[PDB]
């Protein structure tokens, strides 16, 4: 049936039951209304009431045609009633260890698998059922007005097909993408991807590493743990600091802070080791490990 | 449980209420039977209750009774009361650019998946869930008073079953069918298909004619887009017309008119590139590529 | 494994994979290797059309949008269809060819309307190509090039007639 | 949970309330139960009413408490209110076609697959989850009650197992099997199968016949169809007849009656054309083809 | 009757409580601040009335005053009831030694099932399917994927008496082992084997009892070619309805025994059971030799009717 019908029905029964007491009783539209309110209720105030044959006869049919009519609608309301975001594309292991971290914002997972919907659901994410290639699918994620979207797909076909339906998109959100093998480095980089992320590069060189003596696996799995002692960190430059054109010499930031130097990058890359020449600019990021009491007395050293 | 069975409690119900009003409360019938009817449907104004310990034992009893057989009643109550088309069997990706340009027209498509309930709905189809090879899921759909049956399932098997499942309705309809080889063209016109649309012989036959220029396959992609400036639309000869009986050389079509004639069709054969001697007659359908200011030209030229 | 195959030395790649997301990347990998050679594609899909000619293919061939569109035009009559599938078969009466307009012809300058190819000849002339764009059906005050391609069809009795017609 | 369980909650609940009235309002025992009730039943009549704020606690806690439970003994009261069988072991193409001309009667579908579910409901037949190889699962399905039981499973292993099983539940039921291969015939029988029908040696024996002329193809599946003209029908010979004594050649049953006797047969053997010497006894049964009209002729023939 | 129209429609229960809570709680508070600041009622009583309204009673004690109030309340219940409606029927959905944890189900768990129906058996199986078989043997079931340490501790792994790992490969039911031992490393873990050659990593990862039964049943059938009495006495002993019974009687402190010999003891003429072995720790010597010096602790496997077992248990008794 037409949800029209339904609704007509209950309002041809307000109608009925607003005049009918009207002209039986006399009494207004105020009252006559919410009677029929009342008695549709089925709370019974105690203030207004039939008071002739007909009043009665009256209401009681009202009584009969207001329930039902309500009972109806009632269903079927019920049953229609039952910083920025980060978009990831595909559901795996990396993509699993990257959403714990990432609690507290929005994030929409879009997912071929209709089976994955439980999983991501408990995870605190949002569900976005549809095909990551698609770029009417992934309008629908919502990819434009998002902070970074992370491609992480079956294969490394799926994830420049992903890739180059972003940046149609959008030219200007930031991509971060996961390679598979080591020759799409350079492949996913140049269709779009902001950051390309090889985890069976770094896990081939941390096993040949650790057949000696495994000190470079145990300083790659625990300074990126958040849930350890000391914790990579990254702190800019400000305007108006006071390193603003001293050398790593002179500024000296180990022994009166605490924390330990490893790079510096300025721009879009990165200097491991800088040589003591190196004069510090504004707005450079200064990517260092330690403490966090002795972050905060780095934060403090880099002010105004 | 007849509807009469649950009448009966329900009205039963209603003379024992009254009843006991009127004789042991000692109400007069008017009143006692609104009682009766609002005591059933709980509302409670505030005008009767029992004022006798009788009365309150057979009230409470009465509102028992009245509720279960009440509710059973209005539940039921309310569950009682409140050219042509074109038929599509199988959903592919020729299918789906096929059901692009029939969105003037009504389509029933006959699919045997749930899944792809989604993306028939989304482009204006009504979707018929069933098995196109029975013939008793071939009715469902409409198939008898159709206008042409487009037949594109996954084998050439299952083609060739559903085409005889069609002429066993009616010998009349027109199937257009798509064939999945080369070899199984001769098949699907044996088993009743009036047009067979190979495509991977015509994609097949392009990219080989595409190696030196590639002229034939962007003549081919584009003649046939709506949006283009040039159209292939077949413009039928009528009855008593002023070309009867002359040749192509005596008619000159593409001096006076503007459209190129690159065939001329009689029935259900077609004469690319027709010779100087072709006679026409009334029932040719010209097959022609001209702009839409020079179309109506040609009919106007035609005319009888 | 592209290198395997001599994909430098050679005229034409044809790429035709399982899905649309090999084609591309397939493409991409061929256009590292020689950055000139003529790739020829395949789409399934009609939305991917412009990303596999932005990604280095010079022809793409969608099959699915051909059978799609000769579909819905059958309906009523298939003369459409019948047209397409006859003029591509080798073993057909009358075939669409290829000229080009050579160096010193007869016709620099000479427009298609004096020029009167149909009555001349007897090929139908359905485009002239020049470079990498068709025009069908070319107005009566087109002009033409040394240098240019008709795009005709004829018996093959009549493309002699027509390249001995266009010689110089 | 049991009806009774719910029924005991609720009681705990109008027996709470009516006391906390007594104590807490001080009103007497029949006035607090009918209140109490009333207040369940939301009815809002307007006479009794807390007067404290530790009343208006206990009777909204009451009126929560209460509607709950008893909208569900309700629902429980409400549903209170409201020749042999035959058992088909496994679901195929043979057991289908036997379904069809078994309609009128009980018969129970044993079959391990729940996707048949719906194939089973719609051709009229109950549907009796199980293993028709376990004997547990035979007796869940009332293998001893019926008059025969038609075993046709996936292979001859597990129709031995299926027809071994039901040799110890009933010994005396009659099974019917299909053997797919043409050593198992004399293995089936040994078992326990009153009669072994096997489908691919009729059918290799009617294709090895229709090569030359295939009326012995047309004989056997136009006799069995029951929407011919011909129906081979069998008539037994009471006791008492006027032929329990006579020769086949005095009898002459064609053509006083003009059916066709093509055997008889006595106990559990069958004689296909038999000789003129043959005595016709009592009990026996005359297969023979014939026209409906022809049938009833021959039925009083054989009469007292 | 809407409480009606949600038996007609249990279809739709797919949302949290949490939502469902705190839709309600936004209309009391609707209600009852407008009788506060409308009908100018106290707050006790603007909130019975407003749970009086809600739940569609309307005593009468309290009834709107003004049409503001009419219109006011008409919104109140019309909204609040359904609401209410729901959040009962969600109430309702909700309200209505040690044990032993079995994880898989094969016919190797089942009748071991049958053994156990005196203890209290949780299961811990991924299918669905095999729920009905669970529940009619007498045993709670468990969903959940065995080898994953998080449904692992919904099976009450941690106080169990014994752990019974059954899985489909010998892969898995390492991976279930190494599970166990890490939520608590006290347990008792009893593995069952499907090759010979993986009964020596099923030791290493924990399980104190491997049981591999295609080695004893592929040792009887090479036994039973020429007579088939080994293969009749493994599986007549372990029936618990045979007339003799294979039971561990364990030696007490202070018994008579302690330092005498087996042949000093003279178990099987005193008796009438057979000695055929004695286990001290987690070691068992079959048919133990004649110098052997019994001590307290060692548990005595014998064979005898029950009629001779209460008669082995008086004789070594304190």
């Amino acid at each position: 049936v037409p949800a029209t019908r339904i609704l007509l029905l209950v309002l041809a029964v307000i109608i009925y039951g607003t005049a009918g007491f009207h002209f039986i009783e006399g009494e207004s539209w105020t009252v006559s209304l919410y009677w029929t309110f009342v008695t549709i209720a089925t709370v019974g105030y105690g203030d207004y009431s039939p008071s002739t044959p007909l009043g009665m006869y009256f209401t009681v049919t009202l009584i009969v045609l207001g329930i039902g009519t309500f009972a109806v609608a009632v269903e079927r309301l019920l049953e229609f009633l039952i910083s920025r975001h980060v978009v990831i594309c595909g559901w795996s292991e990396s993509t699993l260890e990257c959403l714990r971290e990432l609690r507290g914002s929005e994030v929409f997972v879009l997912a071929e698998d209709e089976n994955v919907r439980k999983k991501v659901l408990r995870s605190g994410a949002n569900f976005v059922h549809g095909d990551p290639t698609r770029v009417s699918d992934l309008e629908k994620a919502n990819v434009r007005g998002a902070r970074a979207v992370i491609v992480d797909l079956e294969s490394d076909s799926e994830t420049i097909h992903c890739i180059l339906g972003i940046r149609k998109i959008d030219e200007s959100v930031r991509i971060i993408a996961e390679a598979e093998r080591y020759e799409n480095i350079e492949q996913l980089r140049m269709a779009g991807a902001d950051q390309v992320i090889s985890p069976f590069v770094i896990s081939g060189r941390l096993m040949s590493r650790s057949i000696d003596d495994g000190y470079e696996a145990m300083f790659v799995q625990d300074v990126l743990a958040e849930e350890s002692t000391r914790r990579m960190v990254e702190v800019p430059i400000p305007e108006g600091s006071k390193l603003e054109g001293v050398s790593v010499l002179d500024a000296d930031i180990h022994d009166v802070t605490g924390v330990i130097i490893i790079g510096v990058g300025r721009g879009d890359e990165l200097i491991i080791d800088p040589p003591r020449d190196y004069s510090f600019r504004a707005g450079d990021i200064i990517l260092g490990i330690g403490k966090p009491e002795e972050i905060e007395r780095l934060k403090n050293y880099i002010s105004a």
